């Protein structure tokens, strides 16, 4: 006379990446160039309208 | 004289299993032959967040 163990189940997570998302449409990935920016604020962008 | 009877009909027995009706699609059946023997069993998940 016995008892039994019916099995063992386990979770398996598949991995989210940023690009695959959609919401990559609303911004633009660039490298990590900031060093040839100034001081970390922006580049003056003359604009002319 | 006489009197004669018309005709003697009996009822055709029907019968209906398990696995042929729709209600099957809840379960997953397995054929436990020795199940008497069974004390306790056991299912045991590990879910990783």
């Amino acid at each position: 006379k016995f008892e039994v163990l019916l099995g063992v189940y386990t979770n398996a997570i598949q991995y989210v990446r940023f690009l695959e998302t959609a919401l990559a449409v609303s911004c633009v990935n660039t490298e990590f160039k900031d060093l040839s920016r100034m001081t970390d604020g922006k580049i003056q962008f003359r604009i002319s309208v």
